[PDB]
């Protein structure tokens, strides 16, 4: 449910909430109001509030005195299932026991605060189907709200929109009778499960929130102008839905696989992980790599993976070989900020190296402005005729923190990557990696998915950036990490539409 996240609370408001409405073990998370990528975990212990910083520069959530995580929900899940594991600077244990729930509705897909009654009928008439709903602030009754629902068959009167008035009396919400709820979310959840019935029998089913993020490609410029004037709010609504994505990650947690993960708690989902076959028969667990298949849904596929560790380079090449991948995208330098982000896993130019049962030749490197292309030949040792060329596109100019201030470089790169993949008959998924394999990796993959829709169907197709992101996030944890990456995706799509109108 992720109610412990408070999107619009101050540091002082957070202390007071925990001191007046919480107990020892109560906690909440909140953003830093002028520092995107900064979050705070506020926790009560010993009748006093402690504040722990979480930093995200684009690769992972880094909890001070704790671990690195793919999502705040995964971070809270981990500490609510492990006593004694979160520690103060001096080393005392901080326990997260009791989430302190937020009543703020602003990050709910169905909450459209500023929106009139006829404005809500238009949207539902056009964009909505049976069971589509939204909640808006009342115009005629200050402080109250309205629930607008479409029901019918999918202009002949077969459909209709019903309005239901939501009273706010003494910080509780009701539909005119029955139960009084502490938040609009509690109210909506209750009638989502126990639908209202009109006397004459219509069931006001709340099946899905009204979709307002799906846009036609030719109107990208206007939506971006609107989000610029916010990108923040839309992003936060997306992050709220990450509690629905806590799929199991058991294989990455096995003792045998511990040291195959760059970060112990950033792990591939079981249901999409790449399973490696034909492993050394002596090796107990030989089927594991920290990598997931990303299959775009609603025909190129990807594998999103971490930067190699020295002990997983053999597994990486087993995976490229097994999957028939012919194109690799590397999203970081080898070293950034003096720290190793992905080990060198390819031979020096003109050299040949064996990586366990795999053999790799570096045929030729070519320097471009923003990237290096390495033409590699991959084959299985002892088996001459298994040789294939693998083209490695190494993007070298992404800044150490944040995102590029212009998307042309990335877009020129993806264009060239796309033409290479398309030129090779029956090529397998495009491998995209480095660092933890969720931030830049997920950003490059999302842009690539969106740009391919526009390249095939033109500027007469519909795109939905957050839906696309949620679909990739259901296949690997935390794909697209920051609000800066989120804005960068919109800017890249826009830029790609502006140069297609230049043709
Ligand atoms: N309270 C803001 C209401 C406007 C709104 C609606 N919808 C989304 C979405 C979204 C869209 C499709 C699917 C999913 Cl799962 C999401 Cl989160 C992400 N930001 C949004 C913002």
């Amino acid at each position: 449910s992720r109610r412990w996240f408070h999107p619009n609370i101050t540091g002082v408001e957070a202390e007071n909430l925990l001191l007046t409405r919480g107990v020892d073990g109560s906690f909440l998370a909140r953003p830093s109001k002028s520092n995107p990528g900064d979050f705070t975990l506020s926790v009560r212990r010993n009748g006093a509030v402690t504040h722990i910083k979480i930093q995200n520069t684009g690769d992972y959530y880094d909890l001070y005195g704790g671990e690195k995580f793919a999502t705040l929900a995964e971070l809270v899940q981990y500490y609510m299932e492990h006593h004694g594991q979160l520690k103060e600077k001096n080393g005392d244990v901080i326990e997260l026991k009791y989430p302190l729930n937020c009543a703020d509705p602003t990050s709910e897909r169905w909450f459209h605060g500023h929106l009139s009654g006829k404005e809500a009928e238009k949207l539902l008439t056009e964009k909505g189907k049976h069971g589509s709903f939204l909640v808006r602030e009342s115009q005629s009754h200050p402080g109250d709200f309205v629930l607008s629902v479409r029901t019918g068959d999918d202009n002949d009167g077969k459909s209709k929109v019903t309005h239901v008035m939501i009273r706010c009396q003494e910080l509780k919400y009701d539909v005119g009778g029955g139960e009084r709820f502490d938040s609009l979310t509690d109210l909506v959840e209750h009638y989502k499960k126990n639908p209202m019935v009109e006397t004459l029998g219509t069931v006001l089913q709340l099946k899905q929130p009204l979709n307002t993020t799906r846009i036609n490609a030719a109107e990208i410029e206007s939506r971006v102008r609107e989000l610029s004037k916010g990108f923040w709010e839309e992003f936060e609504t997306l992050q709220q839905q990450e509690c629905k994505l806590l799929y199991s990650r058991k294989e990455g947690q096995r003792q045998e696989n511990k040291n195959k993960n760059r970060y112990k708690n950033i792990l591939p989902f079981d249901h999409t992980r790449v399973v490696l076959h034909d492993g050394d028969p002596n090796e107990p667990v030989s089927d594991y790599i920290n990598a997931n298949i990303i299959m775009p849904e609603f025909k190129k596929s990807y594998i999103a993976t971490q930067g190699c560790l020295q002990n997983t380079v053999n597994d990486f090449w087993r995976m490229v070989f097994q999957e028939n991948s012919r194109v690799i995208v590397m999203t970081t330098k080898e070293v950034e900020r003096g720290k190793s982000k992905c080990v060198k896993y390819w031979p020096d130019e003109y050299a040949l190296k064996e990586y366990g049962v795999m053999r790799v030749r570096n045929v030729k490197e070519s320097a471009a402005h923003d990237y290096t292309l390495r033409e590699l030949k991959l084959s299985k040792v002892g088996q001459g005729n298994t040789e294939r060329t693998v083209w490695q596109y190494h993007f070298r100019t992404w800044p150490d923190h944040g995102v590029p201030s212009d998307p042309g470089g990335v877009l020129d790169f993806l264009e060239e990557v796309h033409h290479k993949q398309e030129s090779i008959m029956d090529a397998g998924p495009v491998v995209v990696h480095c660092s933890a394999g969720i931030g830049r990796t997920g950003t490059f993959i999302v842009i690539d998915i969106l740009i391919d829709i526009i390249r095939e169907k033109g500027v007469d197709c519909d795109i939905d950036v957050p839906k696309t992101i949620q679909m990739v996030r259901s296949q690997r944890s935390g794909m697209v990490q920051t609000e800066a990456q989120y804005r960068f995706i919109y800017m890249a799509v826009q830029h790609y539409i502006e140069t297609l109108q230049r043709r």
